[PDB]
């Protein structure tokens, strides 16, 4: 009996608390919005299908405690029955079946496009825009926590390995569901994974549109240095259609190079009834 | 019964509206114009094939609709039956079998061929001629919405990939022909990318066409500088040639380069009839 | 009926003209007169090979078509029958059997083998000869049609892919040969595409050819500029010499790299005849 | 008889003492002590695991020794018997069955995960908090001696190869517990081997972290040289900052190149019960 | 009937006359002759299985035309047969069979072996030797021709892929037969395709050993220039045994490199007789 | 009879006496001390197999001269049946069955382990502790040595590929034993070659750690010149450190590079008895 | 009968004379030696089995030919009673049975083993030794034959390839064992080209060692060349020393590197006997 209830512990070995959400900083560029939303809510459906998930550990928890509940049943009516033969009692009572208990429900949220076509932005606001935020930090952070929580579902799906002295067909039924538990958290790891390597792919072309695109302390150097003679203005024109060239370039680049791939978790396996 | 029903809103998910048309400013040039009519009336036909397709999912939608229908009129005669049954007022009736209803027709588009042997243009002609028109943005963002439409298709094969609580053969039949409308959206997918991609490389070939060719700055260079003396004049019919050939040469890289393959989708899955 | 007829008349579109002749200009060459000879008997062999596809194409239509006929014949006979037996007239006729109808030949042509051992020229005897022609302009549009060719049959195969509404073993048997039509058609696009192939082999080599081979402008330098002092004329034969030498190399190199593989392409499937 | 004593000794070979512990000598850095602690408890798990390994090494031993036990009580009766049967005492016995005799249990360790977020260290604090331990030769050695011990247990495995003379169903049972553990002991020098790579990839980064890291060296060289003068002072704090984001970037380095996989050792296959 | 005929006619197709025989030029090199003799003789063995071949090919023919005759001989009788059935002469006669008619004999001719090895030959000696003879032209061209005849066996084996409206059994063995014969032409296309190669190997040394081993006119400025000072005499001797090291070098490399592979032809396949 | 015989010589064939033993030299190193025991062992394990190997070698000679003198005993006892029969002399005697001989036993010899942690060397006692020995040119001939016995299995397994005129169970069961000895010899050839390269992997680590490491004649260096001024004091100590950092770096690469993996051979087959 | 005679003949084509022997000059280097002892008796077992192969050649010949005169007397037994029976003589004979011939026996050699450590030779000891002998030109025309050799065996197994006109069940046997002689010449023109190559490697290093150890015209410099001074005398023994150093190297390259495999040719295939 208690080698069910020792392995319902190990599969209710709470979840350690998920990755936080992501600030993206004052960036005022619509690229970076519609990428954070699709990292975001790509997010929120992990830890949604996590909570189902952890619903289904608790509910192997829960069959392994409601087995042993309807099996508790089924024991003290046998140990009745022990004693009804040993006292030499009344009529033996006819055997009947009984089953086990219930799972949980999976938000449908709404997922992110973005623009058909970004809109043409000028050299000094964009890099105003850009300046005006930060190096990308939160959403570092949060790829590296996303990261980091691949382990540990990894490691929580070591809890649905196995159970102790448990036989007859509502045993064998649990252990494969079990191992499709164990398998479907593993899943989830390589989900984090997945992610975190999207919001790397956003991070890494954020600093590569830092890295090139003109800086704010560009457009100072544009605004104190002027080479006001008429042949040389006629230079300046070009300086800046020099820069707001590198900047069409580099927001181009960062809203094709940042593009991400949504996150489509498949639902935690449901662990079928208690057979008696 | 109301399984059905979600399910049928499910597939009914409104398809986002489909990528913009296509100008492509004014470059005269009669191989960009084949190119584009080509990308043109393959887009045509892929946005014709997708009203069927969302034809044939309203049908599997109204399939289970209709399926639900159909079993509607089947229920209200079950209920009927029933109450005849607990009063035990007539006679009972015979079992029958009922059906359920319709699909959507494609229209055949005509699809354009290159010359056979393009025109041979003059160089300040055809510097002239690429010089009014654009870069090539319009084409440009009809490849990059005709690229992000491909995760849309690809979202969008999702609303296909299930039913709640059903089962007969009407129920296993439509399992099998959501399945087949997930997979064919997803193609639709694919095939978004691949005109994408022929998009593309037709806008690429405009830009190194734009590169290479002789701008219309450069005639202008060959009419404000002229070495006019006799000897220098041997020379100046030289620089002409020179960039004459480039024109040539850079045009027939554009003929080469930027041709492309035509798409062909294939028509959606049409869902059979509802079983009884 | 109509469903037959509407597909017999898709496999009756017009196939567009094929290319035209191949004109090699006045490049009096032993080795280009050859291998023209060979792209040429390839290219009729394959405009012959197309005309008894076409009637092929026609077959299938009028298979169709006949089928059709012979099967306009049976239902007139059935709607005679019908009329019969609702009236009580006589009596009913025997049961029989009814065929199709025919195909077409093609012309066996000849094939052009290359010398043994070409000629040796003389260096300024290449040079003109060379000089007098073109640029290979002529053959390098015809495998530029020949090459955009491969798709229009491409596109033709298509006309070929299925059929509505049509059951027996006369509709399944036409299923077959539809399929086997379509890919010829398409194999005959990739016959295309080998020939196309071949001639810029062909086209290559000759600009290759002109590029090394001593023009008629250096024959004129040659004839313009010459050492005439006793010690001098002892290295003008050697300047004759090394030219003399390139002649026979970039000839000899033309010889090997314009080789070509002769195209020999299968005949159209034969239509089997309609089952009654 | 003897023959099961001999093997029976041979699979009690003691296994040399396990690598000693971890000290990591006062290197302040948070990302250091994680994961040291994870190299820790993963070392802890697999000298758990190997005592019991032992155990189980152990039990083939007493498997081997308590089948010659049962045995031994069998013989005593099979002499008992014979002797019975040559002097024509009294009746003799009815034939039984005999077991054998128990395993170990493992402990339940901890392990530690990464902060989410590693906290924002100051140049001369880390230079410092790095400056005050050592090189890592004490991880260094602990990777020398895990990794050595790779090969104690691969040359343990050989223990259990074989048995001498032994014939039965027990005997059968034996040989293939014998080779269970063989390999798993093997496999265990494979984890030994893994754990050794892990406590690797830390110290080498550790020492890249050193390198790169400003050194406490640098510091005092910035607190040695200061360019005072007001336009100068202007250049320090770039000086500063330079260092500053060396410090930031080579710490990061170490908190990504540093991570390391768990290891999670299987338990040593039990070894079955002895036939009689 | 005709049908047989006008396909025996097919393979009847003269072939055509093959390359033409390889003078090597007064080139005194036991090497060059030794490899020369090879190559002959396995261009003797090629054309003297063609004839078989030729006769195979004919036999075919001479099968189709004497399986036309025999069948010939039937179809009189079968007629005389049918006039006194119809005229209702005299008593029917009694079935037999009837067989076709024969094939050709190849030579076996002697192969040549190389020296065990090659004799020294002194520097001027061999320079003379070998300048005394051509740059190989006419091996080169027995190499361009041998090359260019595998496209008319291959062009020939096309004369064997089928037969028109022939059913029996004795049309199903022809069918294999020519099959057959088909792929023994190609067969010896890709063999006249090895011989031409190792021609070439042998061409491409003759040309590697003229472009190294010092010529004639190198030992004529030997003959011209002469250091005739004692201790200059001292290094003219090194001057000739520099060239006579490189005239051993150049001759081994040219023993070695062109060396070539004997073509050893598989006959025929021998048509086999006919049924009835 | 005396076929067996001639084979039962060639199994006895006289092993080449196997490889010396391994002086290291005075080299005042652990870590050589400890390679060099590991060495030493496997070649002493190896001599131990191959001592048993060559008693089965002998015993399949011996099995070919027992089966023989076993044989004999059968063909006396034959022969004198034949007399009896031909004389007429007493009754025949029943058939019954003769066995054949035995082994040998391995040494189970202890193996090595290195150290777990090296003690750190001071840098001219590490100098001129190696300066002390040779070059390893004992190891060296001892690997040489070994690697050449590599050959002297594998020539020696070739006494065991067959024999004549033998036919019964005996025999086949003899052909098997020949062959499993053949490969075994072979597969002690493959470790003569495997220990040869550990030894080889230990003198090449040797080798480059005299290249490495500073030599006597280095701390010679050190002792002859020495810039003793105060301030040239200051640049000495990192003289010292800089060799002392070398002689750390060097030996660590010797302890690591001349890691090698103990030899572990298999018993030779054991031949099976001789059947009657 | 003719056929079985023409083939025998066929399969006694004499094999050409193999290769001579080798001298390797006076270059007394003792690793010379005994890689030229071994390629001797690797040489002598080829010819040794080729011998025997001879003697199956020419036991299939005699097979042949003993067939045929077994058939022989069988032809002449028929032949007779066949007269028997037309002239109506006496009772006839019963049928019984006839066989064939005899094979070959291969000499068992020696083969030679090099020495376990070679001996330390003095720089211009090895200098001189090697000094007074060639280059290797009689080895390297062993290896020239040899590897010639290789063609004349593959060009024997033709010789075995079929036979005409022979049905039973001797004939069956015959063409199995014909290929088998085949394939075992051809094998045996593999092993030829393997111990040309083994001799090339000899005679690769040979020149090698020649090209690097340092040659007795370097020992005639360093006798006719001498610094003399003290200062400079401890400079002579170094230039010693170099040169030593490089006799060591060079010998040691050469006895590593011309380190060659021995040949073991197998048994050629004999032939069964004939059936009747």
């Amino acid at each position: 009996q208690q080698e069910i209830l020792n392995r319902a512990n190990e599969v209710e070995a709470p979840m350690a608390d998920p990755p936080t959400d992501v600030p993206i900083t004052p960036c005022e560029l619509t690229a970076a919005k519609n990428a954070a939303q699709q990292l975001v809510l790509s997010a929120d459906n992990m830890r949604e299908y996590l909570a189902a998930g952890a619903k289904e550990r608790q509910r192997l928890a829960t069959s392994l405690r409601n087995a042993a509940k309807a099996y508790g049943e089924v024991d003290e009516e046998a140990a009745t029955a022990l004693d009804n033969d040993g006292e030499g009692t009344v009529q033996a009572e006819s055997a009947g079946a009984v089953g086990g208990d219930s799972s949980a429900e999976l938000t449908d949220t709404p997922r992110v496009a973005t623009a058909g076509e970004p809109n043409f932005m000028d050299l000094k606001e964009a890099a105003r825009k850009l300046e005006t935020g930060d190096q990308g930090a939160s959403l570092a952070h949060f790829a590296d926590g996303w990261n980091t929580f691949n382990l540990t579902l990894q490691g929580d799906v070591k809890r649905f390995r196995g159970f102790d002295n448990w036989e007859g067909d509502a045993a064998t039924a649990c252990e494969a569901s079990l191992d499709q538990q164990r398998q479907w958290i593993l899943h989830m790891a390589k989900l984090s994974a997945a992610m975190a390597k999207q919001a790397q792919y956003v991070a890494q072309l954020h600093v590569w549109a830092r890295r090139e695109h003109p800086t704010y302390e560009d457009i100072v150097g544009l605004e104190r240095l002027y080479a006001e003679n008429p042949s040389a203005r006629d230079q300046i024109l070009p300086v800046y259609a020099e820069y707001q060239q590198r900047s069409e370039k580099v927001l181009t680049e960062y809203n094709n190079k940042a593009a991400l791939e949504p996150v489509n978790p498949p639902k935690p396996p449901p662990a079928i009834k208690i057979d008696p």
